[PDB]
């Protein structure tokens, strides 16, 4: 089942921040994976709706300082 869910992220202006992100992704309870893809600005955060939720991990996300916030949930990504 999971479900793939798309954000963008502001503010990682080092591969580090972003790795952090992952860090603290991996430490949340029923999370399959999220890596962060600096290119596009944007991750696409893997899990399950029911240890874990968009919500909380937007928050885990903030508590290290860069912002993030919805972008899709469909490995679509989109931009210009
Ligand atoms: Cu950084």
């Amino acid at each position: 089942m999971t479900e793939k869910a798309e954000f963008d992220i502001e503010g990682m202006t080092c591969a580090a921040c972003a790795n952090r992100i992952e860090k603290r992704l991996n430490k949340i309870e029923g999370v399959a994976n999220a890596p962060v893809n600096f290119a596009l600005e944007t991750v696409t955060v893997e899990y399950n709706p029911k240890e874990a939720s968009v919500s909380d991990l937007k928050e885990a996300v903030d508590k290290l300082g860069y912002k993030l916030k919805l972008k899709g949930e469909q490995d679509s990504i989109e931009g210009r």
